[PDB]
């Protein structure tokens, strides 16, 4: 079946508790499959230690750039960054995972979780999972945005890897 990852994440070094997600690897492989890998490490590279960087209550809390920690970095597991897989995938509320992007076929490794339907979204991000467990502590998260998406606390992804 499809992967199922988990992120440990802490606020100002305090564990907040783990988000579980379903990767959609039947609808979008190439997509689930950079993130499971990114989650394990076994690259040799990946989420682990690195932030969210950028959280907008009501709307959606993102992460995924473990090089430059501040949206303009991150890197894929096949290169730099990866074509838009599909659209198929809807941005139909709370607790889908989609990819960040730059425009389109700009897919790195950022990505976010979304506290809202965004339908604004679809046809220009790659939705590929959903939040299958933990959704209060992604609340907890959205809590310390910012309208300009500036965090309050320090937020850490200190585990991450493969359920299944
Ligand atoms: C049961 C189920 O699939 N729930 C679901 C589906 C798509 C997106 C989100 N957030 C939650
Ligand atoms: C400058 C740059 O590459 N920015 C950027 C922003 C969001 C996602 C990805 N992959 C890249
Ligand atoms: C981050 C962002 O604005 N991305 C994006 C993706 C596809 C088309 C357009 N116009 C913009
Ligand atoms: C196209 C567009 O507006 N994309 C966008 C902008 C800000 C945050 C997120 N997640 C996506
Ligand atoms: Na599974």
């Amino acid at each position: 079946g499809n992967p199922l990852v988990y992120l440990d994440v802490d606020a100002n070094g305090k564990p907040l508790g783990r988000v579980v997600l379903e990767l959609k690897a039947d609808v979008v492989p190439k997509t689930a499959e950079n993130f499971r890998a990114l989650c394990t490490g076994e690259k040799g590279f990946g989420y682990k230690g690195s932030t969210f960087h950028r959280v907008i209550p009501s709307f959606m809390c993102q992460a995924g750039d473990f090089t430059n920690h501040n949206g303009t970095g991150g890197k894929s597991i096949y290169g730099s960054r990866f074509p838009d897989e599909n659209f198929t995938l809807k941005h139909v509320g709370p607790g889908v995972l989609s990819m960040a992007n730059a425009g389109p076929n700009t897919n790195g490794s950022q990505f976010f979780i979304c506290t809202i339907k965004t339908d604004w979204l679809d046809g220009k991000h790659v939705v590929f999972g959903h939040v299958i467990e933990g959704m209060d502590v992604v609340k907890k998260i959205e809590s310390f945005g910012s309208k300009s998406g500036r965090t309050s606390k320090k937020i850490v992804i200190t585990d991450c890897g493969q359920l299944s």
